[PDB]
RNA sequence: CCUGCUUUGCGCAGG
């Protein structure tokens, strides 16, 4: 283990216990290798949300519903619109949401987010947009959905550090597919951090968070 | 085998 790992493990060990039902979702994801947000990142996301107190949240990338559920439990008034392209995950998410009795406030679209803008627009604007899908597609999601953000909204992108690979010399990573993806995330970070219409900060927690707030 | 897709890490589209 290195510093980065040790720090992550230290944070996870300081966490307050989650409710048994949330614990079941975490254990399922771990058993089944469903990617779900890492624990330390999720806590930071939640705290940012608790400060902001958004009314409406758009999430790209539901998986089995874990991050949407946690957000909704943190924000009992919020409505969440989430998108998942994998039909089996979509089904699991819907079923988990129903078990938590949150289906009145969390609504899960099936399909590729790049093809669902018209649907999502019906319930725009969103005070928070959380991008948590498809490594190679962040800029595309941003351009498609940023016009739907409320005035003082925040856009949060997950997985902007790719295990630290983005911050190293990655020029000889194999296979090439992976090298190309790391380069594409590095590109996104540079593009988004340079953007004069947003104030963005990178948070090196979990897989790395970018928090972008739209200026006036 | 190699190149593109998919995946958090065997099947398509090419050479
Ligand atoms: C890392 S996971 C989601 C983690 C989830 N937010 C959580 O913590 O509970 C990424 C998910 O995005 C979905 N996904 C990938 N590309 C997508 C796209 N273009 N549109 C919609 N969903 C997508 C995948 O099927 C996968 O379930």
């Amino acid at each position: 283990t290195d510093r980065y790992e040790q720090i992550n493990d230290y944070i996870e060990a300081l966490l307050k216990p989650r409710p048994d039902n949330v614990k079941r979702l975490e254990a399922y994801a771990e058993e089944h290798h469903v990617p779900i947000m890492e624990k330390a990142g999720m806590e930071v996301l939640l705290q940012i949300l608790s400060v902001k107190q958004p009314k409406k949240i758009l999430e790209i990338g539901t998986a089995i519903g874990y991050s949407a559920i946690r957000m909704a439990l943190e924000l009992p008034s919020a409505e969440i619109y989430t998108i998942e392209r994998n039909e089996k995950r979509h089904e699991e998410a819907v079923n988990n949401i129903k078990e938590f009795q949150l289906d009145d406030r969390i609504h899960v679209f099936y399909g590729d987010a790049l093809e669902l803008a018209d649907a999502v627009h019906v319930t725009a604007p969103y005070d928070v947009i959380f991008i948590d899908a498809a490594k190679g597609q962040y800029q595309n999601f941003f351009h498609l959905y940023e016009p739907m953000l409320s005035p003082d909204g925040v856009i949060i992108t997950d997985n902007v550090l790719f295990k630290g690979l983005v911050a190293e010399d990655y020029s000889k990573i194999e296979p090439k597919r992976r090298r190309r993806l790391v380069a594409k995330i590095d590109e996104y970070n540079h593009w988004l951090m340079n953007h004069p219409d947003y104030q963005t900060a990178i948070i090196p927690v979990g897989d790395g968070l970018a928090i972008s707030k739209k200026k006036r």
